[PDB]
């Protein structure tokens, strides 16, 4: 018996969540899995409207006493100040939940558009793995001489041996269990002087630990490129706070398209609740237009049952159903204006609520 | 009379030198220019393997009695830790030499391939304005609890009103002088919540000065995706530190390559020597096989005319030239093989080295 | 024509002011001295209850039309954090009034009694030089993985070389105008290891100005004893913020008491008005039972004096004046609890109001 | 069977060094005290300017196989700046060996001289308790913009839930062990506006596990004067790094002096060995003139001992012995200079050499 909190948040939030839900209650029912939603108003600019802070602050002990989060994004700029928004709702979540993975699977699904070059079809396949505690995603500083031609603006990066240990060993994992287990470390210990080479010190440090799993170690701008001009070589992608809400949206659309982006927010101890999102954002410029491609938030569905079974084959044959009904849509055509479709959001989630039966 | 100060460094800094002089010494002689050469050992790895310190201690009153600076790169790590490297030579000097502008000039030349899909060739151009004197390269910060389960590790970004004043600036410039006359701030101010708030604080204040100049605010993660994926869009494109030597690499590369990427460190009040140099580093991997792509390093020395001149229309004929020369021997295809080419490095500077006479 | 703004603020604020206000207005009228005041309700925690804030957000184009500040004290645990209450009223002052000078004379008057053993009487004479802008005094920094086994608190001291260069000429100043011309700078050079040395760094490279004054460096601890046990070796002794607000207390209560303790806020350019304040606190466990020593309240306006007419012999009279009207009282013995006396705060403010005319 | 390590360090530490070890011996041979000692050239100047390093690398391993140290002091500007050699050695020693408890006992010694006025003799006694591993003491920050007119230097305080709890509990511990029970913690949550209000936080917080134990909270300011002019208030004075190093010499002098002042750097669970010091530094000032106190260096011994055996009435009683020979041969009057005394140290050595037997 499990439980759900699903939280579609702002703009597109409510526009791709009831239609990751619908893909989802239809293998439930499919393979007997007990998925038990709810819906919650706040982590929302409304609610901040509303009540002045982006959440009620007994949101955790409510929380906690769920299985995992199905959310959609927040944010609205209009309204309330980007960080505001995100410190206070989402950032919360990935924080007080030790969520410290974050991870964005990049791939080319049968006949999907290539803004890169004429590269073999399926020829692409890795994940990237972004620390999600800590790192360079701070509230620490301040401004000092304020007003006045001598204004200074201070921002620390703090890392720690924990969140980079464990970041680190959560990564010659994911490759510990693959045809290349190869990891490209991300860095840029040429510009930061005090951080970078540190996380360098550690990533080497841990490279002697899976001697058979194969890494390097590359400078986050020249990554960037090798990102898209040569997606084949990434088996593993290791990365801090930056170098991951970075890249999750280059990658997922180096490519393709931030549309079929899926991530995951993970506490894999599970002692609290992990979290399921999209890679992309609350969209305000396309928001009440249902054009929203959601298969990114269905992706994340997916992952969320892949992930949250654990211990049933039952669970995970879900998974795969769901990911070729996604893998038939793409091909079949049946997909939103961001990649190349006519049809709407609803369209597309009810051209996968199709497939999942077919086969 | 000019004086030009001439540093390979490392790597492939000595490969692509000299055909990065050959090229410019042809339109010196070509059209009455007061281009008078030397060449300087340090800012290497040898150096610094040599004498301990990756420069003499008198470098700046020398190069103070020099115009500019034609740089090549700098990096070894097989012998000297990156930030040792950078931060004892080059980040001196665009640091010490108050060098706050870094353009990167983005575009397709005629023919080029694209590692995006089929646009209309030359629908891409524009610059990128990277702030070059502090944010988030720093040496500030330092490690705590060392060697301990408490390890702590701190890294400050620090942001001034000068530094941002100036660079936002100079890009509300660049654009007061275009067709398009279009800025795109780089910030991530839903993650740092401290700094880039303040640089939209700030970018937002200079748009009240430049009222017919139009801008937008991205945030870096799709910046990156937008920057693949329609470079139709940008014109300018400003930016921090860190926001700089990433895009650097991903843009000049974001179809084409980092062999065809020029770079700017100007000193616009002229107080100091500018420095030129290709975006590229010094690449251990290639050193010495002579197959290097000089293009950046010509294109730089092209720039280093352009600006270098000023009041003369005859430095200023010079530039477009050699870009000439540049754009036949792409679409000509004597080029190097990280653009189809089965040349040398050489080679391609011998094919260069024509062309200006041609037309 | 002089304005003067008197803002008693919180607790024995409320209550010494007026018989600073008393006599002073004594010599006002004596001595035919444009002296027109005023009284503010703000920067108080009654303000602050009632507001939200400690004062209002048009403080200062207030009081920048006003040529002096007669400042009480100001602080409210019971109703009002400590540092949201200094940071939001005094703070402000000091700092958005450039005010980078906060000096505290400090000596034995006459009869004093000795919390130090059978020194000669009048044997003790020196200033406190105290940097009142940065130092160690920030609201930069934050906490981090709040509320969990991890919790970590930063907090950044910032140095600067204007306000230390300022300060600590400001220094070979009040030395290169007196009998002795010494200076003890304060620093913990060995303790903190990037602060402290730098200012030793700007500290010695000034003395290298003044080559007739006289200069020596003790750490912050010795210096404190060195303070108590032997006040005659001091003539000048400068600090940073902390090793401000620090002495200050000890110091003119060395000996003696808190009592009878002056400070000053210095703007040495006029561009902006400077604040005169006792250098006690609003004493919450005294208020409203008049036994405060006015003393420092009252020594505080002399100075406001003495600073204020400059270029007036004038002014310059009614200090003397009014010191030896303290000085007589001392040795006379209308004092207050915390000195001798059985008297109350406006029992020793008309014992002042006296001496004045007497002599 | 124990071990002791035995480092004079620099200046005087040489100098007070050998009457530490003196009238330890004593007692050792006196109640048959397994006291086998060591001494070490290293942690000195000398030995930096010979190795270019404060100690051997492996000084740790080294001491890790030994129980105590008793230290001299460390320091000597004159060849070595100051925080190159407190950081190289003693701050490794307290750091590296988890030492977080720095004690410094304050009392007046039958008929010791009063730098404070007609107190009772003994009406005085109190210990601090500093922490030793974090707070204000960092090397973390540096310098932006070196060398020019926008010269800042940043230094962060690093305050963790760690270092502070376990400080904050070694305190209500030594005052759950005592008549008055009596806490103060030093503060400046007026100054400091993140540091401090936190450090008050915990303060407040582990009250509430002692409910039968009473404390206040005192800006350092004021409690520096309190601590000169109303030393009978204190019981148990708890405090930061900075403010720990800083009381350490005001405190044990007073009224009396720093030659007589002891402290305890402390590992309680004793993972490590704890050190042993005088307040006291190197004094180049008097080095070499043998006239210095050795009274803080042999209460040092003292409390190595008290501290050492722990299980034993057997070492205990050593302690009280020696205490007593100071007491006595302070009212005896064979003392130093800096006590009233023209005895030389070791005179005051012999003169302690003596009592230890006579009762
Ligand atoms: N994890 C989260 O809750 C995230 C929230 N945000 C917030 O959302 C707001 C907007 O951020 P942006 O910079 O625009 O990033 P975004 O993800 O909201 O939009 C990026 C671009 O992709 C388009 N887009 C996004 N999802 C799409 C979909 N599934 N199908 C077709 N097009 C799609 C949007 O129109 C936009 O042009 C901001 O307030 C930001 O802070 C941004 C990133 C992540
Ligand atoms: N401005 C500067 O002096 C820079 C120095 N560096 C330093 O240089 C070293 C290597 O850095 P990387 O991360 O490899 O960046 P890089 O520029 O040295 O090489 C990036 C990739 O591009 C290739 N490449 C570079 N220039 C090329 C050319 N013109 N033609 C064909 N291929 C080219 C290299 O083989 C490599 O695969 C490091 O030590 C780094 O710190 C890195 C960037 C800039
Ligand atoms: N410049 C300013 O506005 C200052 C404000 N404060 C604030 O005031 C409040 C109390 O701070 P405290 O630590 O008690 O320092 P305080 O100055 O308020 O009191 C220190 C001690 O001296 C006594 N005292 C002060 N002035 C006296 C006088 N003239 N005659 C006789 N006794 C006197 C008080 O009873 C108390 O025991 C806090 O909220 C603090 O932040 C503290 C220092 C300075
Ligand atoms: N725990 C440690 O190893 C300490 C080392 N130092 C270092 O030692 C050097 C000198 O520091 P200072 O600021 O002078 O503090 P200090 O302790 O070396 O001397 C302070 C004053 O007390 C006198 N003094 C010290 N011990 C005495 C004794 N037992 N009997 C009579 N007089 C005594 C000295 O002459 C001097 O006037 C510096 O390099 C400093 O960093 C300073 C404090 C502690
Ligand atoms: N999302
Ligand atoms: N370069
Ligand atoms: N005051
Ligand atoms: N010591």
């Amino acid at each position: 018996s499990f439980r759900i909190a699903a939280i579609p948040g702002d703009g597109i939030g409510l526009e791709v969540l009831p239609e990751g839900i619908r893909v989802l209650e239809a293998a439930a029912l499919k393979h007997g899995l007990a998925l038990e939603f709810d819906t919650f108003e706040w982590a929302s600019c409304d609610y901040y409207l509303q009540h002045g802070k982006m959440m009620p602050d007994d949101w955790a002990e409510q929380l906690k006493q769920y299985d995992a989060i199905y959310f959609g994004a927040v944010g609205w700029p209009d309204k309330v100040p980007d960080h505001i928004s995100l410190w206070g709702s989402l950032l919360k979540f990935r924080r007080e939940f030790d969520q410290y993975v974050n991870i964005r699977p990049v791939r080319l699904f049968p006949g999907v558009p290539c803004a890169l070059a004429n590269r073999k079809v399926g020829d692409i396949d890795f994940v990237v793995v972004r620390e999600n505690t800590e790192g360079e995603y701070s509230s620490l500083g301040g401004i000092m001489f304020e007003n006045t031609e001598n204004e200074i603006v201070i921002q620390e990066s703090i890392f720690t041996r924990r969140g980079v240990d464990r970041i680190l060993k959560y990564a010659f994992d994911l490759a510990e269990k693959r045809e290349r287990k190869h990891v490209t470390s991300a860095t840029k210990s040429n510009g930061m002087a005090i951080s970078m080479p540190y996380w360098d010190k550690r990533t080497e440090a841990m490279a002697a630990h899976y001697p058979h799993v194969s890494w390097d170690k590359q400078h986050i701008d020249i990554l960037c490129a090798r990102f898209v001009l040569q997606p084949e070589r990434f088996d593993v992608v290791v990365a801090s706070n930056l170098f991951g809400d970075i890249l999750s949206d280059l990658g997922p659309a180096c490519a393709g398209t931030i549309g079929i982006a899926p991530s995951a927010n993970l506490n894999p101890e599970r002692n609290f609740p992990s979290l399921f999102e999209p890679v992309h954002g609350s969209a305000p410029d396309i928001f009440g237009k249902n054009i929203a491609n959601p298969i990114a938030m269905i992706w994340s569905g997916a992952l969320m049952l892949e992930f949250l079974g654990q211990g049933d084959e039952r669970y995970q044959r879900a998974h795969d159903d769901m990911l070729n009904a996604i893998e038939r849509v793409i091909a079949d055509g049946s997909v939103t204006p961001d990649m190349g479709g006519t049809l709407s959001t609803q369209q597309v989630g009810a051209a996968i609520s199709d497939t999942l039966a077919r086969l």
